[PDB]
């Protein structure tokens, strides 16, 4: 029963703090599929699920998906090598609540998170279609190196106003595992990958790796697995990029809303 990302927990009665502890290894579930400059790195999308989880081991609420992420900040890439400990703290209260996500080196901080209880989803073109094995390419010309659990787009267009739509679809090399998460972290990257398919990313290739450094308003509304269209938009912000996506299922329902994706270029 035990979440793979974020482990086991207590509660420190000094202080009030949660902390956990998970043992991480290359070969952990689907982890060594997801490479950067040949190195396996834990990809932002998994610290926004161990930030939902962590609130969703510490308070009880009788929904569903009872937060959204109001700010991540992915300040350390992590190399994921064998005997890595993942730590995360979580302080505050059932409305707002602050994680923080460091490796044993003392410790390393590598992701901040801020955790609210969620809003709900309120109520209130031609395309040109493209490969999805040319974006693929496109990442890993760039040192973004997905293998196969992560390669999810299996269809591709971009509108003239350069918005990506995906047709996308999990993996079976990404499904076990995968009972305890809040919010699928293989899934969410797959949704995020639609963002270099738009105008502004390939006119950016026409590389340079670009990672996603912060997101902001993360909005869960269902099991995002069952998540088939993806669309996404990317504007440049100076020398930085900020995009934005939605996941939709198969009866056009938002699964995983995104609204900010802030990208550094390096
Ligand atoms: C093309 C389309 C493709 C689209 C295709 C997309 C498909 C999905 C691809 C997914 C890729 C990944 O997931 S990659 C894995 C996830 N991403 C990551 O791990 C990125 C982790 N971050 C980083 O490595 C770093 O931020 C890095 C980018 C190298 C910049 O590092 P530096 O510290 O050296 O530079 P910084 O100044 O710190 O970075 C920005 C700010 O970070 C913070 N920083 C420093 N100390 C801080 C502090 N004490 N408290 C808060 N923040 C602090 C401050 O906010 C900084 O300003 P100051 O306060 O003054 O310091």
């Amino acid at each position: 029963d035990t979440h793979p990302l974020l482990g086991v927990g207590v509660t420190d009665p000094t202080n009030g703090t949660r902390v956990w502890e998970s043992e991480l290894d290359p070969d952990l579930l689907w982890l060594a599929d997801f490479v950067i400059d040949d190195l396996v790195v834990l990809p932002g999308a998994a610290y926004a699920e161990i930030a939902l989880a962590a609130a969703t081991d510490t308070f009880a609420v009788e929904q569903d998906q009872p937060w959204m992420i109001s700010e991540l900040d992915l300040r350390q890439m992590l190399h994921v090598t064998p005997g890595t400990v993942l730590v995360t703290t979580l302080t505050g209260d059932e409305q707002r609540c602050q994680v923080e996500i460091r490796t044993r080196s003392g410790w390393t901080t590598h992701a901040t998170a801020t955790v609210a209880r969620a809003e709900p989803l309120a109520p209130l073109d031609l395309e040109d279609q493209l490969d999805p094995d040319d974006l693929y390419q496109r990442l890993r010309g760039a040192g973004q190196q997905h293998g196969p659990a992560f390669q999810g787009i299996v269809g591709l267009a971009v509108t003239q106003a350069g918005v990506a739509r995906a047709q996308v679809r999990l993996p079976a090399s990404a499904r076990t595992g995968s009972r305890e998460f809040m919010l699928h972290p293989v899934m969410m990257d797959i949704a995020l990958q639609t963002l270099g398919a738009t105008r502004t990313a390939t006119d950016l290739a026409g590389s340079a790796l670009v990672v996603p450094v912060r997101f902001a308003g993360v909005h869960v509304y269902g099991d995002i697995t069952r998540g088939v269209r993806a669309v996404g938009s990317l504007a440049a912000a100076g020398d930085r990029l900020v995009g934005e996506v939605v996941l939709t299922d198969a009866n056009g329902q938002p699964l995983l809303v995104v609204d900010e994706v802030e990208m550094a270029v390096l």
